[PDB]
């Protein structure tokens, strides 16, 4: 038993004594539920879905290949690189790196793919070219998770994120096969268990990507729906709190439960 979603968000924000942003966007109708929709939040690892979107655009155009192998050095490793550190000798394909970046949130994998599209400014240009004038990436992993208040670097707004995900995952920017490939990596997410997944009824579709950052930051972007098909995009960001991590998970889960109850 939960209050209406917006009311649950207010209560969660109070408990965390922080800042919470949300957009629920219905794919068919364009109906939205929103809260702080136009305020900036740090993306943290949620940016990795955009990164892979830009890589797949280059695959579509013949400039990149998914089976291309990339070799890197022990020097190139940053903190939290659970997949990439296992393949130091043999390297990884572009496709393998996308899967690592999305399913495990491997940081070195993200930085490797970033280098292929022209770094942070490369991703930001891609975004501008597809009609997003808000979202911006300025730094690499792991500096981009610093989440200083008032700092506009490595931020998006819930409204802009939701709109961009709608274009990438369900629009005409990527080919049919690339769209499906991006969603498939999201469905296979291995590190988002304690969040939306923990309150999701049986039979429901979910494809998500999580983020965490400094200053009590946590986020999640998701495509979800009843009866095994995606029907809405959900973006949740929270920041500027001193809450424990699994306390931040719990509040996201709670907002999720209200969202599902009052679907």
């Amino acid at each position: 038993m939960h209050p209406q979603t917006l009311e649950q968000i207010k209560e969660s924000e109070s408990q965390l004594s922080g800042r919470v942003g949300m957009v629920e966007l219905d794919l068919a109708s364009g109906r939205t539920l929103s809260y702080r929709a136009d305020e900036r939040f740090p993306m943290m690892s949620t940016f990795k879905v955009l990164l892979c979107g830009a890589v797949l655009a280059r695959v579509d155009a013949g400039l990149e290949q998914l089976d291309r192998r990339i070799h890197y050095r022990q020097q190139d490793l940053v903190e939290y690189s659970p997949v990439t550190e296992k393949h130091l000798a043999d390297g990884m394909t572009v496709a393998e790196l996308c899967a690592a970046a999305i399913t495990m949130s491997d940081n070195t994998a993200a930085n490797l793919l970033l280098a292929t599209i022209g770094g942070p400014a490369g991703l930001t240009a891609f975004l501008r070219n597809i009609g997003d004038n808000v979202t911006r990436l300025d730094r690499w992993e792991t500096e981009l998770n610093e989440a200083l208040p008032g700092d506009e670097r490595d931020t998006t707004t819930p409204a802009a994120m939701a709109a961009t995900l709608r274009k990438l995952l369900t629009g005409e920017i990527l080919s049919a096969a690339s769209r499906q490939q991006l969603i498939t990596w999201m469905v296979a997410d291995k590190v988002a268990g304690p969040l939306l997944r923990s309150v999701l009824p049986a039979g429901w579709f979910i494809a998500d990507k999580t983020g965490a950052g400094e200053r009590g930051s946590r986020g999640i972007i998701a495509v979800l729906g009843p009866d095994g098909k995606p029907s809405r995009i959900v973006v949740i960001y929270l920041t500027e709190t001193q809450a424990s991590m699994d306390e931040r998970n719990q509040q996201i889960a709670e907002i999720g439960a209200a969202l599902i109850e009052h679907w």
